[PDB]
C-alpha cells in the first residue's frame, strides 16, 4: 500500500493535576508513514 | 570512631508526570556521619 505502522495504536489519559487545580485530557497515537511499492504509484501534473 | 545516626532510614517510590508525559522513578533517604573519640583512629600514608 504505503507505509502505516503503529505501536500503542490510539489512546489517552485523563490526568489530575495539583498546583492548577484542575484536570488534563491528553490522546496520543503513535505512528509513521514512509511509502513502498513505486510500481503501483503515479501522479498527473499539468504543465509544459 | 565515628557513628552514623538514622533517623526515618530510607525508602523507594514510583511516580507519574503528565507534563513531559514520562514517567519517574525516585529512591531517598537522610542521615548523618561524624567523627567521634578521635583517641581511637589514625591513618598510615607515603612520607615525603
Amino acid at each position: 500500500a504505503v507505509g502505516t505502522v503503529k505501536l500503542r495504536d490510539l489512546a489517552l489519559e485523563r490526568a489530575r493535576r495539583a498546583n492548577f487545580q484542575a484536570d488534563q485530557i491528553i490522546a496520543k497515537y503513535a505512528m509513521g508513514h514512509g511509502g513502498l511499492r513505486p510500481e503501483a504509484a503515479g501522479a498527473v501534473v499539468f504543465k509544459v
